[PDB]
Order: C-alpha cells, then structure tokens, then sequence
C-alpha cells in the first residue's frame, strides 16, 4: 500500500539522519511508525540518563570558552532594542523582516548595533586591541525555508584597533571552524548594510558573513578605528554537525529536543 | 561647594559597592569623578586581562551545571510565544505587563507555559520522574524600580511524577541557594496564576516564587500528575551576590559591564 502525504510527514518527523529506513518499501505505515517511535524514545531516554545538555546551550558554552580563552570579552546585551537602531544601521524602509514591539522598539535582527556601541565605549577604557563577542537570540521575519528560522541564535565576534586585517579575520574564522570540525570555503558577497562581505560557506549553506572595516556606516556609530567582525548562525552550525535536513531540528522549539521529535 | 542632582547622579553611576567614598564630604566634583573614573577603568582592565566572562552568562552556566548534575534536562524554548498562551495561563484581561508582537504573538513573561508543554510531551517517553529546567530571557512592562527590569533572565526548574512534595521542593531550593551562598527564608504568598506560592526571600527581596501542584490550571495544559516548580530571577541573585543598589547593574545593558559603568 501507498503512504499519504500526512503519513509521510509523520514518518519524516520521527526519522533521524542516522537511520536507514526506506519509507516507501511497502512496509505498512503502522510498523514504520512503531519502529521509529521506539528508536526515538530510546534516544531521548539515553539523553536523559547520560548527558542532559541542550545542543544549543552546549554549543553556546563551547563557543564562549573558545573566544574567552582567545582574549575576547563576553557580552550580553539587550534583545529588545530601539527601533531607531534599524534606520541607523542603514536598513532602508529587510526592513520588512523586522519584528516591531510597541511603537519605538523591535526585536534585534542582528547583534552588530549593540556591539558597535560596546566597541566605542570600551575603547575609552581598555588597551588596544578591543576584542568582544556575543551569542544570543535574533529575530527576522522569513519565508519558511529549510535554512531559515524566525527566531535564531547568532554569534558575532569583533575586534577594533590593531590586528584588524583580512588575514587576521580569516585566521580567526579558520581556527574557530577547525575547533568545531566544520569544513568551509570563503566566497565574496555583498549586503545592503555592510557592503562587501566574506561569506563563510559549507557547500551552498551560508554559515557566516564577515566584514573588514572601516566602512562609511562607522561614522553613524562613532566608530573611528579599523575593525573586523563576523556573524554566525548557531542553528546552521548544528545543522551541519548533525546532518539535519531542516534547520527546525536545531531551533528553540517545543517540537524537537536535540533533533528528536517531542511528539512521541 | 554643593553637588547638583546631575553631579550626584554621575558619581552614583561610577560608584561601586566596594568603594568607601563620601560624595558630599566637600571634595569637589572634579576630583571625586576623576578618582572614580580611575578605579572603574582599573576594574574593567582587570576583567579584560584575567576573567572575560559576563556575570549573567557565567551565572547561567553555573546554574546549568548544578541542575544537569542533579538529573534535570536542560531546555531552550521559544522567547517569542503565542499570545493565546497568556489567556490560557489565566492572566485575565499583569495582562497589562505583556509586550505584544504583531497581533498573535508576545514576548514570554515567564517560562512556565513552555515548560508545561515539555512536561506533558516528555511524560510519554521518559521514566518517572520528569525533571527539566530552563534559563533565559523574559519580559514584563514594569514601573521603573530598583528590583524590576523590563528584560530579565529567569531560571525555572520543575519536576512531575514521584517526589513532588513540598519537602522535596524546599530541599532543592535549599541545596541550590546553599550552592550559590545566598541566605534565604520561605514565606507564603499568593498570585493570580498559580494560587498559593512559597516565596523565597532574601530580606525583603523576592528571589523566587515556587509552587506545589496539582492546581486547577493543570487541566488546561494537559498536566495530570503531581508537580513542583520554582522560578528565580538571575539579576536578583546577582544583586544579592554583589550588593548592587539597583538591579540595572546586573541587567543586559549597554550601560554596565559586570556592574561597572561603560560610560568612562
Ligand atoms: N533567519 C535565519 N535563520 C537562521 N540563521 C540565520 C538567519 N538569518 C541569518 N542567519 C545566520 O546569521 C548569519 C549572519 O547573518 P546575515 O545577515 O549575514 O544573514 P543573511 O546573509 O541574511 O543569510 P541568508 O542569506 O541565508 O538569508 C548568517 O550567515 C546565518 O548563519
Ligand atoms: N520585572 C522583573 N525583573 C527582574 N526579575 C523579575 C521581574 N519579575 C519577576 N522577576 C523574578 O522572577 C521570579 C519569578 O517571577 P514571579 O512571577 O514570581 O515574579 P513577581 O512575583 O511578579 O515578582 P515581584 O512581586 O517582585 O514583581 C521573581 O521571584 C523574581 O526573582
Ligand atoms: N559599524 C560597526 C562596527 C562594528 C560592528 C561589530 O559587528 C560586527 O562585527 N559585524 C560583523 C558582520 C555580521 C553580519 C550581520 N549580522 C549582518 O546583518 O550582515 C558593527 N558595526
Ligand atoms: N500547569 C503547569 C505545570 C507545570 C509548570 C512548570 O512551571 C513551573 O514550575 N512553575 C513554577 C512557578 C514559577 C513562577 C512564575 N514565573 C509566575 O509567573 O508566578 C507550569 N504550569
Ligand atoms: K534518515
Ligand atoms: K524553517
Ligand atoms: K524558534
Ligand atoms: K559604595
Ligand atoms: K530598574
Ligand atoms: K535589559
Ligand atoms: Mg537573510
Ligand atoms: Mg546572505
Ligand atoms: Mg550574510
Ligand atoms: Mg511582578
Ligand atoms: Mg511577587
Ligand atoms: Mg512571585
């Protein structure tokens, strides 16, 4: 017998990349569902008995240790930010992707504006070079795709002062992704906010956009020294590490725990 | 000479609890400001040279290790949640404290609704008892006070099944606060959502509200077993640990780093 779209969708929810199960071999839906339910219950029971850490939380902690140990200050800045930061970043009325809150606020779509404010302020107190990073939630309205979430998690690290060359930026990216065990290439791209970017690609998947300053936008943020920085999506890193078909498996969710369906 | 309100406000920004400086001793504002600026620059330089971890991030990691090691599963759930969860939690049209997003969403004011969904779903797969926790941002519109932030960080841990007694709840709270070195007492209180609470107090400062289920609200969330849980504000824990006068010192902010003014 043949499987309906609803039946295939249910089996796909329960299927994991490590499995080797053909959904349309002729085995009835009831037995495919029962087999996958048993595998997923066993997987969740093993996590509960032996590990207990959330993939997104554990990755944030691993990344934090990497950057702290390399001399970058750990930042935790507001998620709810002034709407004025949007226009000030050069997001001309992308601007359609912004989640507005009340009338003067929004959910941050990126970490860069708050990190620019920290670079400017810390430059008055700390020795050259200034090295900082932040990991946390960012928000964009997106067309539902396999690589986009509306609520995702960004890492942005950046440096201002000496050492702010393309070669040093590439070297940090290389050390970071070598630490995570992720192969990549660098390709040029461009964006409306920062201009030319160095995009870090794993196949066709964009892991990061990186920027070598100065850029004209600097003046609007009081930045007046060379700088480099890069933004990475943590859910995309997890998608690569675990071979997930859809980025939803990696997201903050009530529907998946460490890539395992919670509808069991 | 006498200090103006603006001058006193500036010195208070730069003052830290460890300092022993009288603002109205007769010393001129210029010298008090210069002394405090030097102390704060030295403090920030020491953090940058030797530690580099953000207080809120470090506390979240310490708390995460405590609960993971005691058998609780680490959850990371959505911050942007359906507005329908508000009415379903019994927040009758407090409801005025909700940050609305678009027309059907809001910023979560607490972690409990997402954790209730996880308890229900995990009970179908995991052995008794189910023990989970989450740490992350929550949002409430508040009257500007010394103990309230509009963007704050909650820990909520909870357990469902066996062991869900008042004595076990108090024992977990005691072990947790003993681990952090924070003295407390338990006092009864009540709230409109959960009914009677056990409030964990440090002096007059409410560190937590805790609940022993079942409660009538359970039916609306599909919860049908005994449960216990408690919610704690991380910024309030930091305020106690570091003797901050105002909770702003502990918050996500561009204005303070580990309680040190960034306006230097
Ligand atoms: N909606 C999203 N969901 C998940 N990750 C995202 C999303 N948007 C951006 N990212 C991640 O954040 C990084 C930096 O943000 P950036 O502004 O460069 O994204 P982007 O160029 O718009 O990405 P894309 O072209 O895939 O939409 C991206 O390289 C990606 O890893
Ligand atoms: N606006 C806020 N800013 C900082 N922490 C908060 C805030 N609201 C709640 N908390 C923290 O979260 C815990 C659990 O939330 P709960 O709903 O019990 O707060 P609450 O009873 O409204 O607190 P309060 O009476 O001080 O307003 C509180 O005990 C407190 O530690
Ligand atoms: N003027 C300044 C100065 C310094 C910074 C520090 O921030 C950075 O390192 N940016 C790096 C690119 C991240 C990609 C981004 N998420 C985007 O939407 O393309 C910001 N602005
Ligand atoms: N029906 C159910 C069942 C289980 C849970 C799990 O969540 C909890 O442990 N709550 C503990 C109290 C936290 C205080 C809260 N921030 C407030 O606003 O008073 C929730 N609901
Ligand atoms: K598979
Ligand atoms: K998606
Ligand atoms: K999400
Ligand atoms: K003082
Ligand atoms: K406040
Ligand atoms: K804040
Ligand atoms: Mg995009
Ligand atoms: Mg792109
Ligand atoms: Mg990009
Ligand atoms: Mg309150
Ligand atoms: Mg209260
Ligand atoms: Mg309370």
């Amino acid at each position: 017998p043949a499987l309906t779209k609803s039946q295939t969708d249910r089996l796909e929810v329960l299927l994991n990349p490590k499995d080797e199960i053909s959904l349309n071999s002729g085995k009835p839906f009831r037995e495919l569902e029962s087999e996958l339910l048993s595998r997923r219950k066993k997987d969740l029971q093993q996590i509960y008995a032996e590990e207990r850490e959330n993939y997104l939380g554990k990755l944030e902690r691993e990344i934090t240790r990497f950057f702290v140990d390399r001399g970058f200050l750990e930042i935790k800045s507001p998620i709810l930010i002034p709407l004025e930061y949007i226009e000030r970043m050069g997001i001309d009325n992308l601007s359609k992707q912004i989640f507005r809150v009340d009338k003067n606020f929004c959910l941050r779509p990126m970490l860069a504006p708050n990190l620019a404010n920290y670079l400017r302020k810390l430059d008055r107190a700390l020795p050259d070079p200034i090295k900082i990073f932040e990991i946390g939630p960012c928000y964009r309205k997106e067309s539902d795709g396999k690589e986009h979430l509306e609520e995702f998690t960004m890492l942005n690290f950046c440096q201002m002062g000496s050492g702010c060359t393309r070669e040093n930026l590439e070297s940090i990216i290389t050390d970071f992704l070598n630490h995570l065990g992720i192969d990549f290439k660098i390709v040029g791209d461009s964006c409306m906010v920062f201009g030319d970017t160095l995009d870090v690609m794993h196949g066709d998947l964009e892991l990061s956009s990186a920027v070598v300053g100065p850029i004209p936008l600097d003046r609007e943020w009081g930045i007046d020294k060379p700088w480099i920085g890069a933004g990475f999506g943590l859910e995309r890193l997890l998608k690569v590490k675990h071979d997930f078909k859809n980025i939803k498996r990696a997201a903050r969710s009530g529907s998946y725990y460490n890539g395992i369906s919670t509808n069991l």
